[PDB]
């Protein structure tokens, strides 16, 4: 079965690399070719997509060659450049997640001061500072530690970080570069989720949700559920208010008067007309939303959970490796490493495949024009 496993591993690894490259390239190009996708969040996600792209192109393929061949074939220089590369990139991705978490935390805790300084140049300076800090932290030690000590203990055919020859050093690295950032992002997400936990915002949110659910509906029950719940939220949104009060009160009545005419068509047997009243509900909605004036936290939690779940096994393998070396076979190390790579694979699916503008931009990129 070992001969079969070589082929299966090559196919699975190459497939994962290709999916990573295609996804992150789609994200980056989508952000660059669409101005509507040019915000601070999409700048942070742009840098994250760049790091995941570098992991998909260089790290996955070189590690696949390393494990499949059984030893390092490219030499010591390419080994040091590879280790420094994926280590710097991974560090920059971690501090990028920290940047996103602190950015959202300051958005929810300082609404009257932070958003005015939240511009494009500031986000670019933060990203550049993250990449430079990662390079300074990891590149000189990995590349030049052998010259600092005066001897290269990495024999021919091997490829590993030299100063990681001691287990406690690797464990301290795991604590400083993973566990503490994970705890920081967990506390920050805790305060953000407790901050989102105002009423009329949730009412109108429910309205624009179910109103599009009517259009996306495949069968008949979805239009009735979205209708009824949207109308409970519509009346509860009518009683709440931020003579303009008579017009505010006269948006929901002219809304409901036709709403019951739509639900009347929802129970008659022909749902195509009931769904055809949606655009009219919208052109009536515009007059109210003119005088009227979370998904982001969901995305953040998705990315954070992807990072933690994909990077936890390797780090617990380090913690166990401190006091027991035979407790972790080589295959297990390969599995954990590859999961840490899988983070970059599943990263674009946590924000790109859940945003409508990203969907339309993807469709626009994969079509004729
Ligand atoms: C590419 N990896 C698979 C390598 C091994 C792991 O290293 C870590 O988990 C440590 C913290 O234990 C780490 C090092 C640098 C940056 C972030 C984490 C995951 C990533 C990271 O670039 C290395």
């Amino acid at each position: 079965y070992k001969t079969f496993e070589v082929v299966f591993i090559v196919l699975v690894a190459g497939s994962l690399s290709l999916v990573t490259i295609i996804g992150n390239i789609l994200v980056m190009v989508s952000i660059k070719v669409n101005r509507h996708l040019q915000t601070v969040n999409n700048y942070f996600l742009f840098s994250l997509a760049c790091a995941d792209l570098i992991i998909g192109v260089f790290s996955m393929n070189l590690y696949t060659l390393y494990t499949v061949i059984g030893y390092w074939p490219l030499g010591p220089v390419v080994c040091d450049l590879w280790l420094a590369l994926d280590y710097v990139v991974s560090n920059a991705s971690v501090m990028n997640l920290l940047i996103i978490s602190f950015d959202r935390y300051f958005c929810v805790t300082k609404p009257l001061t932070y958003p005015v300084k939240r511009t494009t140049k500031m986000a670019g300076m933060m990203i550049a500072a993250a990449w430079v800090l990662s390079f300074i932290l990891w590149a000189p030690a990995i590349l030049f530690w052998q010259f600092i000590v005066g001897v290269r203990t990495v024999e021919d055919g091997e490829c590993y970080i030299q100063f990681f020859s001691n287990a406690a050093v690797t464990f301290g690295t795991a604590i400083a570069a993973f566990y503490l950032p994970v705890i920081i992002m967990t506390v920050l997400y805790w305060h953000i989720s407790r901050a989102s936990k105002a009423d009329l915002e949730d009412n109108w949110e429910t309205l624009n949700d179910n109103l599009k659910v009517i259009e996306k509906a495949d069968n008949a029950a979805q239009v009735k559920d979205a209708l009824t719940k949207m109308r409970a939220a519509a009346l509860d949104a009518q009683k709440a208010t931020p003579p303009e009060m008579k017009d505010f009160r006269h948006g929901f009545d002219i809304l409901v008067g036709q709403i019951d005419d739509a639900l009347k068509l929802a129970n008659e047997g022909k749902v195509k007309e009931a769904q055809a009243a949606a655009e009219q509900l919208k052109t009536t909605r515009n007059a109210y939303i003119q005088k009227y004036l979370k998904k982001v936290t969901r995305t953040i939690l998705a990315i954070l959970l992807a990072f933690i779940i994909t990077w936890a096994p390797y780090n617990v393998m380090v913690l166990i490796n401190t006091f027991c070396a035979p407790c972790i076979p080589n295959t297990v190390w390969t599995i954990g490493y590859w999961l840490c790579y899988i983070n970059s694979t599943i990263n674009p699916a946590c924000y790109a495949l859940c945003n409508a503008t990203f969907k339309k931009t993807f469709k626009h990129l994969l079509m004729c024009h």
